[PDB]
């Protein structure tokens, strides 16, 4: 009949939005110049998902797809937000354990997979390839999760105690909450359709605002990001 996810449609803007907004007030007040690279990168991953979801829920980024023998809804633009919020967090770690440049390049790389993979799953009208694209999207998800957390602890090994043990926070607040989108897509409107689109979006919505506000809020608390 209706839509009955714009309730939280409506609760993602909003607190994207007062996280944007309190980010880019305490950004604008330090001084330290590395501080401050931290503030940019993390008040433009709010302001996209404030965007992204604002966009949503005025309707837009939706598209009937069907598979299954079925016309299936999917808001196409929540990979737009992804496209660029997920690796913008990812440099944000990267910066914090001084990555070398090439696994940098190596990250986004496999996030740009991740998220044109799930995409492509998302719209595919064969019902069994979707899964087929599903797959390969979490592959390069765990290849991201594995890296964060083999490489870049090994790398924040080498800084103050300090930062490293914001960097682990930071890390465990990303892995378990990238972990579990994949199982949210395989049982939700996109894959399985057992679980539906209100509670769907309900889920991805809880899981990006602990993923951008949550991250944000820790990150840009810490000393750590000061030089
Ligand atoms: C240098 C010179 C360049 C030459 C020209 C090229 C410029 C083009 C830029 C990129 C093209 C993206 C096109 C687009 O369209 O973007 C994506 C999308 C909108 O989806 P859709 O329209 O197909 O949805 C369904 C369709 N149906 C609802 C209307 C029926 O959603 C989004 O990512 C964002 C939506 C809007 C964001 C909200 C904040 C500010 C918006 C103000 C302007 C809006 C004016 C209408
Ligand atoms: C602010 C948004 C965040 C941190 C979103 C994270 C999203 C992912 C790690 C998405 C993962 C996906 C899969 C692993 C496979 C299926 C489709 C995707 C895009 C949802
Ligand atoms: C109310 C919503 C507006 C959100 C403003 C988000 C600001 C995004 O961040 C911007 O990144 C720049 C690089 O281009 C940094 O060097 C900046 O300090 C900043 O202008």
């Amino acid at each position: 009949t209706g839509r009955p996810e714009w309730i939280w449609l409506a609760l993602g803007t909003a607190l994207m939005g007062l996280g944007t907004l309190y980010f880019l007030v305490k950004g604008m007040g330090v001084s330290d110049p590395d501080a401050k690279k931290f503030y940019a990168i993390t008040t433009l991953v709010a302001a996209i998902a404030f965007t992204m979801f604002l966009s949503m829920l005025l309707g837009y980024g939706l598209t009937m797809v069907p598979f299954g023998g079925e016309q299936n809804p999917i808001y196409w633009a929540r990979y737009a937000d992804w496209l660029f919020t997920t690796p913008l967090l990812l440099l944000d770690l990267a910066l914090l354990v001084d990555a070398d440049q090439g696994t940098i390049l190596a990250l986004v790389g496999a996030d740009g997979i991740m998220i044109g993979t799930g995409l492509v799953g998302a719209l595919t009208k064969v019902y069994s390839y979707r899964f087929v694209w599903w797959a390969i999207s979490t592959a390069a998800m765990l290849y991201i999760l594995y890296v964060l957390f083999f490489g870049f602890t090994s790398k924040a090994e080498s800084m103050r105690p300090e930062v490293a043990s914001t960097f682990k926070v930071l890390r465990n607040v990303t892995v378990v909450l990238w972990s579990a989108y994949p199982v949210v897509w395989l049982i939700g409107s996109e894959g399985a359709g057992i679980v539906p689109l209100n509670i769907e979006t309900l889920l991805f919505m809880v899981l990006d605002v602990s993923a951008k506000v949550g991250f944000g809020l820790i990150l840009l608390r810490s000393r750590a990001i000061f030089g």
